[PDB]
Formats: structure tokens, C-alpha cells, sequence
């Protein structure tokens, strides 16, 4: 077997060449060169075996990754496993090679207000088929945003996604969630499971306000003092706003607070596109009802140069899982990892 940084990195005859590129969530990342296409990708290997929550997020991912097909959507080229159960103690998933992502991007370089729209563009594209399909993301952000050299963005991670599912989104005030606190819209902490397409464009508001600024708009600390940054600034709830709220717990809570006062956008953002901000507000609506969606935001004027809806294309059918996840033990997943990577197999 080939080694990196010992560990073992064993990607068969196909892949030579390789070279790291920091670690991922299960295991670790290189560039290899792949001998059929003649360019090299991105390789990473998994190692999930070991924990019940690395094989559902695997598996969700490979399953959804599997399916979609999208310009602005990662794709896997191939997957790497032993040709046995009992052999398969890792998995390699193959992947086109993207130089950069968002977050790193925004660490160092200003973006301009042609990439500000044009990377807004292909967030909503890409979100716009995922939604077509039932399914929520739920952990969009720039590190979730690849991109290359000619501003190509393609979303990935969908570790934590979940089929849409608005009749079950209820849930008590301060009930505990998992996707990235700064990227969390406002209900979460209030009332919402996070089950509804409002929770992803609530997101990508955010995505938009950083790529604005450079920095997180709401970097709350902890649990509830990402609710009280989003409240500094969206400024207290109208009482239509609270209405919608029957969570008696979570709506006396905004009602035990100090008014606030909306701070305007063109203050936090003075150089920013005045159509970008009234975007951004849309997305960034505390109700989730009033929310923008997804095919609205294409629409909206401040992405006119690219918007064509018969360039933005769906998902040919809804995404259905056959067995509920959540539920299934360490050796359950592993076995439907085991099926669901069969197709890369010579075999």
C-alpha cells in the first residue's frame, strides 16, 4: 500500500501521484492523479466504521451524492472499498478537485461585487435543484462552498441533509441541534427542528452578508447568544411575527426582552449593492413564512444578469429514503454503505 503522513493511503492502480491536503471529518484528503481522465481529483478517505454517527452522515451523503447531478453540486466520480464487509475497514470517495472553498477565500481576498453576485448566483442554482428534490441541506456555509480557478462553485457536505419535512418541524423552545451554530436561522432556538426549506435560505443570507463583509454576521458564542445576535440586529419581533410563534415558552422569552430597534442594512454594509441588500433582506426575514424561497431569490433583480430558469435546472423526481436513518446500528450502516458502493466495483 501507498502512505501518506503515517497513514495507509491505498486508492488501487487508478489513482498515482499523491499529495496531502489537510484532514477532513472521518480520515484525511490528498490530490491524486486519476490515470483515466488524465487529471487529478480529490480523493478523500473515511474511516467511519468505529461510530454510529460517521456511518449515517456517510451514508446519507453517498446516497444523496449518488443521485443528484448538478453543475453546482459535488459530484463522486468513484468510490474505493475492499470487495468484502470483512475487508472494508475504510472508505475512499473520489471527487472532481476543487483549489479552494469560500471560507478560505474570504479569510484573505475582498470579493468584488460581479463575484459577490455571480457566486450568489450558483448558491441559489445548486439550492434550487436540492430543494427540487425534497431535500434540505441543512449545514450550508462557506467551508460547504468549493470552488476553483474560474469562480466554479460547487456545494458539498451533506452529512447532516434530511427529505423535507414541514408537518413534523415542531419542536420545544431551546431544543439542542447540530448543524453549525453561526449559520443557524432564528426558529431553530425557538421552535423549529429544522425540517422546512426556510432553514437553508436563512443560510445562504448569511453566506451573502460574509461574502459582503468578510466576517460572520451572527457569530454567536454559544446556544441562545446566536439568537440574541440575529435579535441585535433584525431588532425585536413585530407582534405578527410573535402570533405565529404558539410555543408559549419561546414566545415569552422574546417578550421578557428590551425592545430593539432594526439595524439598517446600508449601515452594516455601506459599500454593498443596494440590490444585494434588499435581497439579503428577504433571506434574512425572522419569519420563515415570509422567507424568500428558493426560486424567488433567482428571480430577484439583483441577480438578473444570470437569472434563466430554463438553465437552472430540477431534479427528476423527489428524494426518498427507504430506511429512516436515525435509528439503525453500527453494522446496519455499514452493510447499506457496503450496497450503496457497489457500482464502482470491476466486481
Amino acid at each position: 500500500a501507498a502512505a501518506a503522513g503515517p497513514q495507509v493511503f491505498d486508492v488501487g492502480p487508478r489513482y498515482t501521484n499523491l499529495s496531502y491536503i489537510g484532514e477532513g471529518a472521518y480520515g484525511m484528503v490528498c490530490s491524486a492523479y486519476d490515470n483515466l481522465n488524465k487529471v487529478r481529483v480529490a480523493i478523500k478517505k473515511i474511516s467511519p466504521f468505529e461510530h454510529q454517527t460517521y456511518c449515517q452522515r456517510t451514508l446519507r451523503e453517498i446516497k444523496i451524492l449518488l443521485r443528484f447531478r448538478h453543475e453546482n453540486i459535488i459530484g463522486i466520480n468513484d468510490i474505493i472499498r475492499a470487495p468484502t464487509i470483512e475487508q472494508m475497514k475504510d472508505v475512499y470517495i473520489v471527487q472532481d478537485l476543487m483549489e479552494t472553498d469560500l471560507y478560505k477565500l474570504l479569510k484573505t481576498q475582498h470579493l468584488s461585487n460581479d463575484h459577490i453576485c455571480y457566486f450568489l448566483y450558483q448558491i441559489l442554482r445548486g439550492l434550487k435543484y436540492i430543494h427540487s428534490a425534497n431535500v434540505l441541506h441543512r449545514d450550508l456555509k462557506p467551508s460547504n462552498l468549493l470552488l476553483n480557478t474560474t469562480c466554479d462553485l460547487k456545494i458539498c457536505d451533506f452529512g447532516l441533509a434530511r427529505v423535507a419535512d414541514p408537518d413534523h418541524d415542531h419542536t420545544g423552545f431551546l431544543t439542542e441541534y447540530v448543524a453549525t451554530r453561526w449559520y443557524r436561522a432564528p426558529e431553530i432556538m425557538l421552535n423549529s427542528k429544522g425540517y422546512t426549506k426556510s432553514i437553508d435560505i436563512w443560510s445562504v443570507g448569511c453566506i451573502l452578508a460574509e461574502m459582503l463583509s468578510n466576517r460572520p454576521i451572527f457569530p454567536g458564542k454559544h446556544y441562545l447568544d446566536q439568537l440574541n445576535h440575529i435579535l441585535g440586529i433584525l431588532g425585536s419581533p413585530s407582534q405578527e411575527d410573535l402570533n405565529c410563534i404558539i410555543n408559549l415558552k419561546a414566545r415569552n422569552y422574546l417578550l421578557s426582552l428590551p425592545h430593539k430597534n432594526k439595524v439598517p442594512w446600508n449601515r452594516l454594509f455601506p459599500n454593498a449593492d443596494s440590490k444585494a441588500l434588499d435581497l439579503l433582506d428577504k433571506m434574512l426575514t425572522f419569519n420563515p413564512h415570509k422567507r424568500i424561497e428558493v426560486e424567488q431569490a433567482l428571480a430577484h433583480p439583483y441577480l438578473e444578469q444570470y437569472y434563466d430558469p430554463s438553465d437552472e435546472p430540477i431534479a427528476e423526481a423527489p428524494f426518498k429514503f427507504d430506511m429512516e436513518l436515525d435509528d439503525l446500528p453500527k453494522e446496519k450502516l455499514k452493510e447499506l454503505i457496503f450496497e450503496e458502493t457497489a457500482r464502482f466495483q470491476p466486481g
